[PDB]
């Protein structure tokens, strides 16, 4: 072990020799030159790639821990409606006849009302811990690290995150919890000899364990009395203000209405039956003794909203944060799927950034106005989390490069994907952080993006299809492909996403630095800021490719292959 010495803090670029730019003779007037590029670059027409194919599930498994699934009738119907799926036999002498697990399984697996299918195709493992006996209305639980156990032995060893839905927990608020950060490691659950906590942390700190808990109701409810408000999330929803590094592994759903509904009857067996309120809001909780938890002010950095609703049958559908959960459950499986280099914390982030927001106007409903529902926000609020997730919007990866957590900071997404993969980001990515790339594998970025922290590319390769924000980087193993729209270097707050161009917002000082390989394609892509080309790196235009480089071109010497 020998220490090291921090550099001293100079520039060596400053001493760069200059290369000749031929945009010089216009420089005279910025604007206009910049206004010149950006309406060619804007006329180009280079097609943006899109990612077109999706699994829909079908290659990784999901776990749930619920009521019951050991039914004989039961799991022959499920098995027949969604092929793969997989039953844990009970660990101790439990049962349960609450059809609660069903009706959170079929929510996970978003089952048409028909019940012909599920439209996801991922294999359930379905484990049993209710404990209510033969009464159906008991929805009572009793989870252990022995089931637990048995569900995480189906996952496979090559599945990087394991998501696990949990639509059940405590009465009682995390912070109300009897409990510290100092004794919560010693509680066991009834037959364990492992503390739960303990478990957590190893499945999520080694095995990529992603919990999701559903964040609870109402406090004190009964069948006859809908008790009070509950304005943080569950004990075990909200495990990480105990134990911090569950945090990375954890997500607590908040359920709250796609559309405001009013109360219009109660079937026979209690479910409620509620009417779509004339002219109501979007994505918001619900009114008066209605209103299910908040995730309150320390929870709300690992929470989440989705709909409350189970799937209809006849008109009447159960609510609840136990429906909620499968939604936010079912989201974080096909996202992992889709981008299974992810860790189960990029994918946490993933659903974080890309959620739409909340009470909203009704004239923002329709498909023409999905993108104008977006939330961009740096932070997330007490009653709903980082938002109303949005499963679509997801699929196209993260929406924010910046800290999301609340122990933690995500600030850097580092994108580590294998040689032979493919990703590709297609949303408007914001933030105050940025993004490394590393791994064999290639990440493309299709949209305008306006996160400041900049991008730096150690491994494998990045594409530019249209505007980054914030200065690129391309290390000594890298490469970055520029393709006719890009334009790097763009004065775009990092808390806004762009919606428009405005010429006059390209910078002069955002710079690309390459020391591995920049390859250009079109003679439209303009970089806001200097191109610096150090020792040993290539610069390739291709098909007599050209690019506008605002600032000075600079050389580390002439040993430099550029132009």
């Amino acid at each position: 072990s020998i220490p090291s010495t921090p550099s001293t803090p100079s520039v060596p670029e400053d001493n760069f020799p200059t290369v000749a730019n031929p945009l010089d003779s216009q420089k005279g007037n910025i604007s206009a030159l910049k206004e010149k590029l950006n309406r060619n670059r804007e006329n180009s027409t280079a097609t943006i790639p899109t990612e077109t194919i999706s699994y829909n599930g079908s290659t990784v498994k999901i776990g749930i821990l619920d009521s019951d699934f050991t039914d004989p009738v039961r799991k022959a119907q499920l098995s027949a409606r969604y092929p793969g799926i997989e039953f844990i036999p009970r660990v101790n002498s439990d049962t349960s006849t609450s059809s609660h697990g069903v009706q959170v399984l079929e929510v996970m697996m978003d089952t048409l009302e028909d019940r012909t299918k599920g439209k996801a195709k991922f294999k359930a493992i379905a484990a049993s811990i209710g404990n209510g006996g033969a009464s159906e209305t008991n929805k009572s639980v009793n989870p252990n690290v022995k089931t637990y156990e048995k569900v995480f032995e189906r996952f496979n060893f090559n599945q990087k995150v394991k998501v696990v839905n949990q639509s059940f927990g405590a009465d009682i608020t995390i912070e109300e919890a009897p409990y510290t950060k100092n004794n919560i490691r010693n509680y066991v659950w009834a037959g364990d000899s492992k503390p739960f906590a303990t478990y957590f942390e190893e499945k999520v700190n080694n095995d990529g364990g992603l919990f999701v808990w559903a964040a609870g109701n109402r406090k004190g409810a009964t069948e006859t009395n809908p008790g009070q408000d509950m304005d943080s999330v569950g004990m075990e929803a909200g495990l990480p203000y105990l134990v911090n590094d569950l945090e990375k592994g954890w997500i607590a759903v908040v359920g709250i209405q796609p559309k405001e509904t009013v109360r219009v009857g109660t079937a026979p067996d209690g479910t409620p039956i509620v009417n779509i309120k004339p002219n109501g809001k979007l994505n918001i909780h619900r009114t008066g003794t209605d209103r299910l938890a908040y995730a309150g002010d320390n929870a709300k950095y690992w929470s989440i909203s989705a709909d409350d609703s189970a799937i209809p049958t006849a008109g009447r559908a159960g609510i609840g944060s136990s429906y909620a959960a499968p939604r936010v459950s079912r989201a974080a499986a096909l996202v992992a799927e889709k981008f299974d280099w992810m860790t189960a914390d990029q994918v946490r982030q993933t659903l974080f950034t890309t959620t739409d927001d909340t009470e909203l106007d009704a004239s923002l409903a329709g498909n023409a106005n999905a993108e104008k529902r977006r939330r961009v926000k740096t932070s997330p609020d007490y009653k709903y989390g980082w938002g109303m997730l949005n499963q679509e919007r997801a699929l196209k990866g993260p929406g924010a490069f910046m800290d999301v957590t609340k122990y933690g900071n995500t600030n850097i997404f580092n994108a580590e994907i294998p040689a032979g993969k493919t990703s590709y980001f297609e949303n408007k990515i914001f933030g105050f952080g940025g993004l490394v790339k590393s791994g064999e594998g290639t990440l493309h970025l299709t949209n305008d993006n306006s996160y400041a922290g900049g991008s730096v590319v150690n491994r494998g390769t990045l594409e530019i299809h249209k505007i980054h924000s914030s200065k690129v980087t391309v290390n000594q193993a890298g490469r970055l492909v520029l393709h006719p729209k890009a334009l790097i270097g763009y004065n775009e707050a990092f808390f806004n996403v762009i919606t428009t161009v405005d010429p006059t917002r390209i910078t002069t000082g955002t710079n690309l630095r390459n020391k591995g390989i920049v390859e250009v394609n079109g003679t439209t892509a303009i970089i806001g800021g200097d191109y610096i080309a150090y020792k040993g790196s290539t610069t390739t235009f291709n098909n007599g490719a050209k690019l506008n480089v605002l600032g000075n071109i600079k050389v580390e010497d002439g040993t430099v292959k550029v132009l």
